[PDB]
């Protein structure tokens, strides 16, 4: 049920995702007061799926939801992860893409999805093929926050749009944007995307993590930077104490101090 | 309702509709086994809505249904067109657009409209917004069928394609189209098109009929030709006999005979 | 504020005292007197036009020309539309209609032209339409693009609004207002093809404030029943009973 | 189908209106005639296809427009003995030609080349004539269709079996065709001349250019003596190497 | 019909006695003896492997290279595998395979270039894929252009299909087959890439006959069990936890 999977992905609203790589990782994202973890394994080489052992690792430690990775298209990826009882898939433009050409059809998963995407027709797209989450592709591994602001810039402003335009001028927009007509029409009624998009790609500081948030993200994922300080603890815990005290300008003065 | 006003297109299903201009063509269509009137007051000119006494002439002459054109857009002759009661409107290419730019929200009228289309995607984003019925564009006035062929079968060809393919990959179909997704995968599901398809524009024989029947055309839209002839009313009733006896290529022949 | 008084209206296209009366009497707000280079009217025609009724009278003046212009203010013309219909005096710089007393109306086609024409002293606005085709095609697409970037532009994030305004190539601080003000702060008629009662109430739905009318009001067999049937359609622009009625024998 | 499209090999076919026409053709020596009415150019009314059936006793054609299935299926079902599925005609179908697999009356088809032939022979084509070039006079483009036909025969009957799959992916044509003309040495139907025969001495080059017969068109009918003309191609056509008697027939 | 008894297997890379042993005792269903200009391998090489095992033994020729093949089929190898990823000896023919007696199969990349290598000979196809990079999208952007294709061959109106041969250019009695056969008429095996359990269960899912794979198998600490895992998740490609089992330490 899709209200069931989406619900589920909302919980997670108003928090930070961290990558990590193992149980001690997993611990303290956890303990930092991560709302869920990405189980990572993470030179021209292929990226795919995790070791399972790894994600099994990583479900293992902690008590909050744990999410993972499978190459774009790759049907059976996802049937594994989702056999092993993972909470949620990313589809991942990340790892390399198995199929250049169909993303998975997510409608006929049970396991909730989060996709990536740049504008509204991206998002319409993977919301229509299933995906229950949505997050800005951004720049990974750059720490340049400048594609992850473009993204969500893009996508709220279309939303705006979108509910504020006359209705009979939609399908021309649809058109437009190669979005799914109901799918826009649904967002001009409730005046929201029907699912919650988190910031990604080049959160590399407390302000980058505030503002993504107040850019209109639902949230934050934060990579394995956070495990190159001298101090993870307490960096996870600045960038979580960043996202969710967005406007708290001196406290993230504080935060932004020896990095 | 949309099942209403689909249910109210879809008894129209294996016969003719005819163009008349006054009550005495109105008549001789009817009394043809006509299944509707297409209510018509058709230089460089500006091609508009018809005087509504035309109109309330024709409804007035005949008890089959009666259609009328409104302009691309035009949200008042529409709304004229359905205050008066006619049982359904062609948002007409044939008349001069309103509006290059957007078509009518249709699904906003109590009354079904009839939309032309060119091939799937077309016929998808006029179904969307809100189209009961669907025809062929085809090429009026030229008596050539070929592009009604044309139409006719790239929908179909198109509607068979996205029935028979993996459902994975209709996503990509759907973005290739500029089609709504919901309305393919509702079409793949079904294993055709939600509306009926006329053909329209070109028919200009019995033989031209019962071809675009064959080619899978749910009926056929005739024009003004019919009263061009020596003797209308027989002309207008083998263009119906052609259309019903689509196979039956003796009386086809015989029809063919003196035109 | 005297240009908003016409909201709703009619204003019809009139060449001497005959067609002004026909109009007032029909219910027009205002009418527009109206007379190869098409230049300003025979200052005669305007001020006949201004002798036969007591509705405001407007006139025509070629883009950027200063001194038509400044002459028809003189005359006591209450609107000068500084019209792309005459051939344009001036093809670089429209008139700074900050400078004069009297009020002008402009065409536009987008919001870009609309806020330009604003910024150098429009009261009023119009679309540029298609005159003279009966075609509401383009009245259609001017409408619906202003009202379109202005949509946009109240639902717009703040901070966005400068790469708009350079965008559109409109004065900031007049997008900053109108995005304050929920919409544009002169009023936007439709003009340039009205043919029909239900052309006039097409472009009343779409968001125009008021419809201008040409001289084929005047071309019909019944000037005064067709007049008073565009003034009817164009306030009464949602009741399609009504519209149906007068949509006959055109 | 083929063994009767066959038979008028070495003949000439003529364009014919009416019963009259229809019975100078045959006391000419025509092997076949094509009925005809003669803007958007359809199948012929039926009654002239009938009066056309009625007055003679050789083989009568008719025209379908392309893809027009009806006008063929009727075509078929009035007895006519062969179908010309014709771009003289008006398309009906721009994309796609007739499946003519799945109907038993024999069709001819135009072709400008070989991948042309072989496609309409694959979709059923009983017999094959040039385009040419209809209504100018002028035998040139006939003798380029059949030039480029008989010339990429030539070619794929002596090029080396291994060479064939690239040999019919430039030419877009079916693959089993061309192995089997290649081992007949032959196209597997008749491919006579059409469009712009004029004179006696056109007809006849083009039999001399490998052409199995020739089609002509109402050009017979607009002459000061139809019988006489239609006799002089008629002959030129069969006795094609015979220059003295083409000479005579091309007096007047 | 030999090649079809293959199907659902796991064709391995082997470049000796040993490793084509562990392939067989894996359950592979035959061997690929392998051994710049790259052209067919040693004979010795290729002995040596149809000597080790009694599964079927494919070598490698170049592409139009008739004498390569024609010793192979001397040699009394089971197929020919008629290879892009040797450097082609003819840049414009490839072999008549219907001259030999000796099964072959092709590389594909679309439906046009299966018919095209069925209409010389083939016996057998596969994915072209990219060869040596573990990247499994060309093998999948292949196995589906070429299912995508046949469906729509399959469903669509017969009249149209020469229009389809044409744009594929493919043999229009194979397309006519293929619609009539609801299939192509030799299988069609995922080849170039598959580095992983799952990718070899998701060429299977996506329609393929069967899986080739590369020398990777022997790159790992334990080659058996490596080979095992690649086969059992080929036939059993709709079980994800063993897949996943599987998919550890890897
Ligand atoms: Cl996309
Ligand atoms: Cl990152
Ligand atoms: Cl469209
Ligand atoms: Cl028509
Ligand atoms: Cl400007
Ligand atoms: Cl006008
Ligand atoms: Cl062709
Ligand atoms: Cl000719
Ligand atoms: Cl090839
Ligand atoms: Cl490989
Ligand atoms: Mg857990
Ligand atoms: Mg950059
Ligand atoms: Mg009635
Ligand atoms: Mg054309
Ligand atoms: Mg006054
Ligand atoms: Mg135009
Ligand atoms: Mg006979
Ligand atoms: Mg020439
Ligand atoms: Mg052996
Ligand atoms: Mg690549």
């Amino acid at each position: 049920t899709e209200r069931v999977k989406r619900g589920m992905a909302e919980m997670q609203k108003g928090g930070v995702i961290m990558d990590v790589i193992n149980a001690e990782q997993a611990k303290i994202a956890e303990e930092a007061g991560a709302v869920a973890v990405m189980a990572l394994e993470r030179a021209g080489g292929v990226a795919r799926m995790a070791d399972p052992t790894i994600v099994e690792e990583v479900m293992n430690a902690v008590s909050i939801p744990v999410m993972a990775k499978a190459r774009i298209g790759h049907i059976v990826e996802a049937r594994v992860l989702e056999a092993m009882g993972v909470d949620y898939i990313d589809e991942s433009e990340v790892l390399t893409p198995a199929d250049e050409e169909f993303h998975l059809n997510k409608n006929e998963y049970t396991v909730p999805f989060v996709c990536g995407c740049r504008d509204l027709g991206e998002a319409t797209r993977r919301i229509a093929e299933g995906a229950s989450m949505l997050r800005t592709k951004g720049e990974p591994g750059t720490g340049n926050i400048v594609e992850a602001v473009r993204h969500m810039r893009k996508v709220n402003a279309q939303v705006r749009k979108v509910v504020a335009m006359s209705e009979d001028e939609l399908m021309t927009e649809a058109k437009n944007l190669g979005a799914p007509y109901e799918l826009l029409l649904q967002i001009k009624k409730d005046g929201k995307l029907p699912v919650v998009n988190f910031a990604a790609g080049g959160v590399a500081t407390p302000a980058d993590a505030a503002l993504m948030m107040q850019l209109g993200a639902d949230g934050v994922f934060v990579g394995s930077g956070i495990f190159k300080s001298d101090n993870p603890a307490k960096f996870a815990k600045a960038i979580v104490e960043a996202t969710t005290h967005f406007t708290d300008y001196k406290l993230i003065a504080e935060l932004s101090k020896e990095l």
